[PDB]
């Protein structure tokens, strides 16, 4: 289970565009969980994003799916090359990046951060 408001799948690049300006101007708290659907490891890393947003509820997470219509640009605006990528965002500036599966840094990251 989770918090709804704290998981947020992206469907185009304007709402992208406005969870980044969130992240950067706004300064709050700001995972991008770059993903796609022909991605099968990265499905890997939602159950334990999703896990993790109970222990960080200032935390929002958004998955960026770049197979999705308009989302393709995303991968540009944030230099991501490669799925999964995970971006972590706080103070209104990157913070940290992992790229590919690994699940450890992850939770490991989360509180790094925003413990």
């Amino acid at each position: 289970s989770h918090m709804r408001s704290s998981f947020v799948v992206l469907k185009s690049e304007a709402e992208f565009n406005s969870a980044l300006s969130k992240a950067r101007d706004g300064s709050l708290p700001s995972v991008f969980y770059f993903t796609a659907a022909w991605c099968g490891p990265c499905r890997l890393i939602s159950p334990v994003i999703l896990e993790l947003s109970n222990k960080y509820p200032d935390v929002t997470t958004y998955k960026v799916d770049i197979d999705e219509g308009g989302l393709s640009n995303a991968i540009g605006k944030l230099n991501v090359s490669a799925v999964p990528t995970l971006q972590f965002f706080k103070g209104g500036v990157k913070k940290a990046e992992i790229v590919g599966v690994d699940v450890v840094r992850l939770k490991s990251v989360m509180e790094q951060l925003y413990k």
